[PDB]
């Protein structure tokens, strides 16, 4: 038993590292996105330094629960890390579509993780996610939200110069 | 009687508590533009920003006004604010065709109190309402018709990338 | 269903609206007490001012939770604001007298929406809850209670001088 | 006839001539109030600079006159300076119930240059007193009966203590 154990349960500690692979599987998917972005032939610069900025996020997410687990007396343990769903992406509204998903399913993963905690009532692991995450993944995910509405007022996927002015006017110039 | 009270008509009053009340419905519905504009499956910020920027606006015509009773020695006296008459706002065209309709409506009511207060000889109350209301809405209905004229050239409501470029060029970014 | 919303109940989207127009209730009932206190024949001018901060403190948690239905993917309806419980104020210790119960009775609303929203597994509105409103709601109480407790032993309703020294160093100069 | 003169009745110009002198009337009771309160045996040092100023004020308003006369080609008429209605000033409580009086017959008398003006068609005359003397008169007789509220709370004329702290707190420290 590690001697700073206290309150934490093993299926607590199991359920981090499940979480912390998710978060490492999320940053890859939106890595594969930026390269995609990236590539000569759709060359949308802003589109490929958002996902390259949001891959960035998922690594700080993931090594937050590292952190996490050896705060409370865990041990980490990691897994393969999964290559994305898909080699290519469309463009940016099946890209904006896959994100919307993938931002849901790990906000399913955290709100389980909740659910779990709540069970073995830990009140610290509680307060963390709520306080480090869950607010994280409502405002992505209305933001992703809001710019799949704008790229189909933009007349996505067939319009092209929608498609153009997206990257311009809706995400960050880089 | 109010020790200040000096040629201040009742009708005067009550006309004063009434505009009041319609300077707050005003605000009630350009904060319910804002909302809809908000919505993750409306997405236009900008303009969102410009609704919520008029609804504070409005706000501060009516605290003028209640200032404005308690110097003339009047008693503000409020009724219940009626909710907008639409809980959501089609476009940015409907939109600004309907703020257009309020702020002529709100136009009038200040044009029927500067009758009033002529016809009460109160010289006072002409010149408040010339100095702190009527310009302004001379040009808040001057911007408005400018942008219904440009939603229009844009190609509302079916042109969903002239509603995108209206928000992005014709409403100040936020 | 909008393509944000996750794990929002239907009956935390409309308690949600309905605690909107409580902070909308509680901001126009400020402003009556704003307007009271300004009278020429109460003229109790920092009484005032706090009043009015009051006011405007309660159309931002107002807009707080418009912005909040929005971000869940809830849909912002809102009624009539009723007029408040009085047209006139009679002192300062009646008009705290009416503030500690409206906190009071905004509290309660509070606490019986993150009761609904436990009940419903909703962590996200829970944190939002503790950390954007119970805590505001504490300190406000106290605030006032203390006030209370300073009126009636500077001899309030009766004594004027007590009314003219709290005006003068309870409440901040404005 | 003035090579300057356009649409000025000769009226107007006597009424102006009137008005000034009535400020110069305001001026030296005010004076009178100062000189009073300085009084080693009233000594409310405050309250004498309050009405110093006010003096100084009545004394703008006549120079403004006068300069207001020589550009619409009237000319101007001096007529002697009444000396105050009193000597002595009473105490606090009867000095500001004077001046709410004096600022009641001097607002009466602008009022009613503005129905001579209007009569006679002098929309420049209309213009000048709304722009530069009717708010004026406004503001200065809600200040004032804000202060004899505060006079009566404190228990004018018999509670001293009262008189003395609205020396110290309801009038600016000179
Ligand atoms: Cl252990
Ligand atoms: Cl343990
Ligand atoms: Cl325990
Ligand atoms: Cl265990
Ligand atoms: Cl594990
Ligand atoms: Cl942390
Ligand atoms: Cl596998
Ligand atoms: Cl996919
Ligand atoms: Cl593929
Ligand atoms: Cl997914
Ligand atoms: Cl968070
Ligand atoms: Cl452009
Ligand atoms: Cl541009
Ligand atoms: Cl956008
Ligand atoms: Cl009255
Ligand atoms: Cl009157
Ligand atoms: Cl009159
Ligand atoms: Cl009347
Ligand atoms: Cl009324
Ligand atoms: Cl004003
Ligand atoms: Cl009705
Ligand atoms: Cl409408
Ligand atoms: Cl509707
Ligand atoms: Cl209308
Ligand atoms: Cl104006
Ligand atoms: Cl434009
Ligand atoms: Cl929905
Ligand atoms: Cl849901
Ligand atoms: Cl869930
Ligand atoms: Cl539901
Ligand atoms: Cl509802
Ligand atoms: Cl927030
Ligand atoms: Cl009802
Ligand atoms: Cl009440
Ligand atoms: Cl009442
Ligand atoms: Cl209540
Ligand atoms: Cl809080
Ligand atoms: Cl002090
Ligand atoms: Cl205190
Ligand atoms: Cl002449
Ligand atoms: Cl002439
Ligand atoms: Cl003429
Ligand atoms: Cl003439
Ligand atoms: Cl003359
Ligand atoms: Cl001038
Ligand atoms: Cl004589
Ligand atoms: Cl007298
Ligand atoms: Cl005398
Ligand atoms: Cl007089
Ligand atoms: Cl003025
Ligand atoms: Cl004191
Ligand atoms: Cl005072
Ligand atoms: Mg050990
Ligand atoms: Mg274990
Ligand atoms: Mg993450
Ligand atoms: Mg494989
Ligand atoms: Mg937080
Ligand atoms: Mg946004
Ligand atoms: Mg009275
Ligand atoms: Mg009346
Ligand atoms: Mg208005
Ligand atoms: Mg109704
Ligand atoms: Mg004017
Ligand atoms: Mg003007
Ligand atoms: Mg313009
Ligand atoms: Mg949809
Ligand atoms: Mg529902
Ligand atoms: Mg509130
Ligand atoms: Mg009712
Ligand atoms: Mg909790
Ligand atoms: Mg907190
Ligand atoms: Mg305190
Ligand atoms: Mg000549
Ligand atoms: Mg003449
Ligand atoms: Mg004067
Ligand atoms: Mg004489
Ligand atoms: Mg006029
Ligand atoms: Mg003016
Ligand atoms: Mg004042």
């Amino acid at each position: 038993v590690s001697q700073v154990r206290q309150n934490y349960h093993s299926d607590c500690e199991a359920a981090v590292n499940r979480m912390l692979n998710l978060e490492l599987y999320a940053s890859y998917t939106y890595s594969s996105m930026y390269a995609f972005f990236d590539r000569d032939d759709v060359a949308l610069h802003n589109v490929a330094e958002f996902f390259k900025e949001h891959s960035h996020a998922e690594r700080e997410h993931a090594e937050k629960f590292m952190k996490y687990q050896n705060k409370r007396g865990g041990r980490v343990v990691l897994q393969d890390i999964k290559k994305p769903e898909r080699d290519e992406w469309g463009n940016t509204l099946e890209a904006m579509q896959a994100a919307l998903q993938l931002e849901k399913t790990v906000n399913q993963a955290l709100l389980d993780l909740h659910k779990l905690a709540t069970d073995k009532v830990d009140p610290h692991l509680c307060d963390f996610l709520e306080s480090e995450y869950l607010e994280a993944q409502v405002k992505a995910i209305k933001r992703i939200g809001d710019f799949i509405t704008n790229l189909k007022r933009l007349g996505l996927p067939e319009n092209g110069m929608g498609e153009y002015l997206f990257d311009k006017h809706s995400v960050k110039e880089s």
